[PDB]
């Protein structure tokens, strides 16, 4: 799985979270956000393939990744303790830090 | 992921195993119980971080969490192989060696 | 996750994807496909443990396992873009390189 891959990946589950009905599902969801965000990992966007690993241009993209994957593991804890919708609000700001780090290295 | 979020996960996806149906379902809720047991395997509960990675009262954490993921991994199995009630069988006493771990590590 | 039950989720999971009917379905079980290589990537099957990390016949295994995760990971692509039935036509060819890849080195 490339970078690409997961962020639509996050982008598409969390339209199922917002759109969920119990805790099951979007713990379900953000596990698969959880996952996504894992192979993706040491991945490269199509972009930085031509920056350095040791590169701060790049090394920029590992600390935001790892940003997003670190504020989904505070979602997934709101739906595991049974806060469905405290969560939701957590997904809800997920997706800005999605969109943001999406959009600046996307195409 | 932190310690706590993913026992909450396998506490829940346990009563989804017995609430299930099909082998798809309790296969699917198997993988994420290795996936949760995945995503905290180099975790810590908040009990014991401050005790060492060489510590015996840690070591005793890791041995135990993976001794719940193989568990999880002969569970998979039953659930693969077409055994859906025989891996609910093994579910049911997966739960307890999971009942049994979070409580000597949870709050 | 031993080797056979990663393949025999692969297999089912193949199952779910031709009889699936929306992307969010054929993501969600083609990521299921990622996850089961992913915890099977260290794995040896029940054939090859007599046979060396170094030896031929095994890194056979490696590249064929690690070919197929790829694949994987290009049908996880349509899915996310929404070309959902190209992706289910790219899942028929994995079940391709699935049952090859399974049956040399199954039982
Ligand atoms: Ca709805
Ligand atoms: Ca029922
Ligand atoms: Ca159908
Ligand atoms: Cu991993």
């Amino acid at each position: 799985a490339d970078w690409e891959a997961a962020m639509l990946t996050l982008l598409m589950m969390l339209k199922v979270i917002e759109k969920a009905d119990n805790a099951a599902q979007v713990l379900t969801a953000l596990w698969f956000m959880a996952l996504a965000a894992h192979m993706a990992a040491l991945a490269t966007p199509p972009k930085l393939e031509d920056k350095s690993p040791a590169s701060p241009e790049m090394i920029d993209f590992r600390v935001g990744f790892e940003e997003l994957a670190t504020e989904i593991g505070k979602a997934i804890k709101l739906a595991a303790l049974g806060k469905v919708k405290e969560a939701q609000a957590a997904a809800e700001q997920l997706k800005t830090t999605v969109n943001a780090h999406w959009q600046k290295y996307r195409s």
